[PDB]
């Protein structure tokens, strides 16, 4: 794989990001001075478990689906195996969509974007679990910090999903390639920009799926 290669891939990868980003950077900066008052809060807290949930469980696989189109728009992907495609997907869209979440959540306030405006966690009461919705907020804090670039987003993000040790995977070895290719895209990316020193600070890769256990209990 020359320079060449590695260039496309990462100027592929972050173009298939852009195009499934779903909510542009853009919006959701302008966005964030667009907060829920203390009555729509009120209003929000009364609704059903059930209401949230349906609304929830809505935007959610939405994003979803604009993960699994990411997916789709990755080199390689499409021409692995039928099975392959499915296990992956299955292991890894829900950790996407849960970085993708720092990008929607602004760390001076502690408020996420939700149908149309920010507001803090205490928005979703009526869901019941405090501890994975304050877990969540955690996660997108830490990785607020490190002020995640859109193109970083979108290789780490292929990363998650492009994971040779998933179990189940019968065409491992096509799958380990694509990998490294990423991983060499990745990081040959850092290098140009500078941005080294965020390797160091990424979640680890178990971390991810130790809060996806808890959101499919
Ligand atoms: C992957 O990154 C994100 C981030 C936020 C949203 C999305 N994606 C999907 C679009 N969206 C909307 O609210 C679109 C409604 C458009 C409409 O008005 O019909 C958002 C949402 O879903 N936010 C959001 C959704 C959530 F389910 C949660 C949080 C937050 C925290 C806690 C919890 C996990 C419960």
């Amino acid at each position: 794989a020359s320079l060449t290669e590695i260039e496309h891939l990462v100027q592929s990868v972050c173009k298939s990001y852009r195009e499934t980003c779903q909510l542009r950077l853009e919006d959701l900066l302008r966005q964030r001075s667009n907060i829920f008052s203390r009555e729509e809060v009120t209003g929000y807290q009364r609704k059903s478990m059930w209401e949230m949930w349906e609304r929830c469980a809505h935007h959610l696989t939405e994003a979803i689906q604009y993960v699994v189109e990411f997916a789709k728009r990755l080199s390689g992907f499409m021409e692995l195996c039928q099975n392959d495609q499915i296990v992956l997907l299955k292991a890894g869209a829900m950790e996407v969509v849960l970085v993708r979440m720092c990008r929607a959540y602004n760390a001076d306030n502690r408020t996420v974007f939700f149908e149309g405006k920010y507001g803090g966690m205490e928005l979703f009461r009526a869901l019941g679990c405090s501890e994975l919705i304050s877990s969540i907020f955690d996660f997108s804090h830490s990785l607020s910090a490190l002020h995640f670039s859109e193109d970083e987003i979108a290789l780490y993000t292929a990363l998650v999903l492009i994971n040779a040790h998933r179990p189940g995977l019968q065409e491992k070895r096509k799958v380990e390639q694509l990998q490294y290719n990423l991983e060499l895209a990745f990081h040959h990316h850092l290098c140009k920009t500078h941005r080294q020193s965020i390797l160091a600070k990424l979640p680890p890769k178990g971390k991810l799926r130790s809060l996806c256990s808890q959101h499919v209990e």
